[PDB]
DNA sequence: TGCATTTACGGGAAACTG
DNA sequence: TGCATTTACGGGAAACTG
């Protein structure tokens, strides 16, 4: 809350109150130098027409009182030191991280504002002491003498306030929103050579004269040495418009912006790298586009400079399942160092960190995550038995290398299942009639419950295009649990020509010459079909009206 | 058959024959000339160291010999024109409507060797005919004298020789397959924006110092005058590779041909035509490709030229069944006149005409044309109940007006049904198991046939997807016909899901608590269903299988 | 020879301009 | 304001190159 933000504040004030202070400080010393000025100037030329002693005692004022305004710049500038460490290496830093973290789901990040603030009131406070050390300037430039406080403190004074300014700016220049294809929206740092993606930049120090003054220009893989060192890696060229000047309108409320819309990559084929598919890494090698600028002015030069988040390329969306795996484990076990260099050694998650991820998958794209007992399913896929919350899985396992016996990545697996969901199943999801994840023993042992006539709905664990099933149980005369029963997976291709609650509605299992029968009474614990797939059915000289149904024997 | 053929080759025989025949004459005068030059050049001079006449009787020879020969080529010469006519305005001509024809869909259009093979000895011959003028025109430039039967006829002859040749190689160059979109094989001359389609040119006058000598280059609508007349005229420009040169190689058995592939069309978007969309017509404007080239030779400068069939040009496939409508009716009405104007008036067309080019709509997508009852049913839809074969559809009818009360024009509904059969129906119609279009009073009025439990299969004619349906038969205690039964429409959604075989074998009809029933005993006559539709149905701790399955009530 | 990655095109939907 | 035509992108399949 206002643990830091108060303290922090606190401090900014204290910069503001300062330069006042010294700003009065420098009037009446501006008034002093002139009274003495006027009484000096009639007293040294009298005569051409009981002590005291004003010359003398008062003079020591133009001392004094230089001494007390050059001392206590001093004293503002060493506390804007410690202000301007915390805001750029806690604050600013902390946001970037939270900001890492919304892109791959997760606590959405706010806004910018609180620190544009900070940084703004430090970056106006500076200006102003640029300009009193020029009426210092000035009056040195009137009167000096043997030993003249602000001739001693000029230069050291001037150079400590333009570093000051220098690191203060340099740091506002940030990336308010990081490269992302309009069609994924969730999918925030996968790029495809040919649609067109949307950068927005962004400067803190929300002055009033560099309005059209900064021109960004945006390039591409800008001093990465893995285009040397590493076989095979791509290369590519930003087509649409890049230079772009930053401006006050457009985006509200201030902000110093620029929003690139109409960027795109095109792949550099000029054979070269000769594309050896027999090098260190398959496409998850990381690129990252850059943004530069200047900030020219009388007597000022400052080159600005920044770095999207590493980004990965590809050419057909067929690739973009694997391409976020890649983004996901960067953002995880990564805080910011650019280490394009990642996937040549890639280190291990541990189960605590990766789950949270996990569920934030689903959270993200649908209105409700991954509870526990899911969570623990898919804990012990990864793990085993034994599935601490400090287990290691490496990156082979969560990726490329497949599952226990089957012939898939455990990734690719979810995420199809996930998939899935987005396209044929939000409501039922949404509204938590899917168990979804649950192993086959601990399913059977949950169904000696109840009314032969209870079905869960699970996910398929044996297909690849992620498919939805269900289980209910019978009665088998012998005095105990049934077989219990499931029915082949729904994949896609089903649900596309009827839904999964006009299926369940509707089933029925056949014979030759018996009435059919409809096996689902109850959900899971004690819901009535027709209750809980209520809301979800569809509707309830003359064609007659038929509809598919799924039957089985 | 050998009706033209026989007479035609006879005639390029007699060339040929002709042709030799002036060879040894020229040989024999090349000789008789020689022999008197030799003998009068020992008799002019003749004293430096019983009759006869040889010098004045003889010398007759060298004019008698000259006349024979000179009147002797003239008699070819007239011949050979004769010949030209023949084999350029029928025989050419009429191949090239018998290929307008295959465009559309119909008998497949011979080779164009037989062809090739006239035009290159007519070729040959004057090529022959060249030499001689010279050898001629050599025997001058020795001796000469007061009427020299070879002064008068010097320039003449040469002149018609060269007008001659220059009309048959002009009329050989000839576009062998006109341009086509590969993945759209039936629909050849309709083009899209973006995607490569391909060309083929040819030579018929085989020689062989044509080889590797022109250069064909492509144009696009060169001197449409629609450009300026017509509002809204698009243009556009080719961008793969134009020229190319004409090349002995590639093709086989000779042919001096060439295939562009990889050729392409764009829009200028430059305004200009503003786009008016209130204009005269529709996107059904012709437009044409031309190709061009020249035969550079020592004392030869013939300048060759043609031109594709009028081109369709659209944006999206979504456009072509629009597209192929026009393509139709233009190679249906019209001649080769390149009336790129042709959509502004557009003419009638008659029944019996129409009809046969319906029917080719689907002998070439698939293995079976429309029948006659068939036609008659869509005779009348256009027509009224009076569909004689001369009634006349007007452009309007076939195409941009709606069929008495529905909501679509006629030939959208056609191209659908046409789509339908491609990729859900093709073995069911091959195999002729589907009557298709029948009018539903003659569907009843053929269903007080046998045993409740006989069904058609319609095309339904409400829908805008293309559908199929079935109605079948009952009983009604009542001592007559049933209300008889149609199920509503089964389109490409249901069909992607579930085959139309697969709907048949297990169709049921239901109830609360009564065993469902299965009323589809025979096919049409008498086939019992599981005969005509055996052999497309598909197939006859452990999940249990299901089926989809299509059910009334 | 096989697998990885990229291209090319169809179809659907949104965007554009008259 | 509405309709026509074109563009932009996803997904599937073929083509390419190591």
């Amino acid at each position: 809350m206002l643990d830091k933000q108060k303290e922090l504040d606190s401090k900014v004030r204290n910069v503001k109150d300062k330069v006042m202070c010294i700003e009065h400080e420098i009037k009446s010393l501006e008034d002093l130098q002139d009274e003495y000025d006027f009484k000096c100037k009639t007293l040294q030329n009298r005569e051409h027409e009981q002590e005291q002693l004003l010359l003398k005692k008062m003079y020591l004022m133009l001392d004094n009182k230089r001494k007390e305004v050059v001392h206590k710049i001093i004293e503002l500038l060493n506390v804007t030191e410690l202000t301007q460490n915390a805001l750029i290496n806690d604050e600013l830093v902390e946001w970037k991280r939270r900001q890492q973290s919304a892109c791959i789901g997760g606590p959405p990040n706010a806004c910018l504002d609180q620190l544009q603030n900070w940084f703004t009131i430090v970056a106006e406070s500076l200006q102003q002491v640029r300009q009193q050390l020029k009426k210092l300037e000035e009056l040195e430039q009137k009167y000096t003498y043997e030993h003249d406080p602000i001739t001693k403190n000029k230069q050291v004074l001037w150079d400590r306030t333009f570093s000051l300014f220098q690191q203060l700016i340099q740091s506002s220049f940030v990336v308010e929103r990081q490269p992302c294809m309009p069609t994924h929206p969730q999918r925030p740092l996968v790029l495809k050579t040919g649609v067109q993606f949307t950068v927005k930049l962004r400067l803190l120090v929300k002055l009033q004269e560099l309005n059209y003054n900064l021109k960004v220009k945006v390039l591409f893989d800008k001093d990465v040495n893995e285009r040397n060192t590493v076989k095979g890696f791509r290369k590519f060229n930003i087509l649409g418009t890049h230079t772009k000047v930053m401006n006050m309108e457009e985006s509200t409320n201030g902000s110093l912006a620029a929003e690139f819309r109409h960027l795109q990559l095109k792949e550099q084929k000029n054979a070269g790298t000769r594309t050896n598919e027999g090098p260190l890494i398959v496409t998850e090698e990381l690129h990252s586009l850059s943004f530069e600028t200047q900030l020219c002015q009388p007597g000022l030069v400052i080159d600005l400079e920044t770095t999207s988040l590493p980004v990965v390329v590809i050419s057909n969306v067929s690739q973009l399942p694997s391409g976020w795996a890649s983004i996901l484990w960067y953002n995880m076990l990564v805080a910011e160092p650019r280490n394009l260099s990642f996937f040549l050694t890639p280190p291990c998650a541990r189960w605590a960190q990766l789950s949270e991820v996990l569920s934030w998958q689903f959270s993200s794209v649908t209105k409700r995550g991954l509870n526990v007992d899911q969570l623990n399913m898919l804990g012990e896929k990864l793990l085993g038995p034994n599935a601490s919350p400090d287990g290691l899985i490496p990156w082979t396992r969560f990726c490329k290398e497949n599952i226990n016996d089957k012939n898939f990545p455990f990734w690719l697996w979810i995420e199809s299942i996930l998939e899935l969901i987005k396209k044929h199943l939000l409501p039922l999801w949404n509204d938590g009639c899917i168990m979804g994840f649950i192993s086959k023993e601990r399913e059977r042992a949950l169904l000696k419950d109840q009314q032969p006539g209870t079905f869960l709905l699970r996910f398929s664990e044996s297909s690849r295009e992620g498919a939805i099933t269900f289980t209910w149980v019978e009665r088998s005369q012998n005095g105990g649990e049934p077989d219990f029963h499931a029915v082949e997976p729904y994949t896609k291709k089903e649900l596309s020509a009827v839904t999964f609650p006009d299926i369940i509605r509707n089933y029925k299992v056949m014979a030759a010459e018996n009435i059919p029968e409809n096996p689902l009474k109850y959900l899971y614990p004690n819901i009535d079909k027709d209750h809980a797939f209520g809301k979800y059915y569809s509707r309830p000289t003359g064609y007659i009206k038929t509809e598919l149904i799924s039957v089985s024997e």
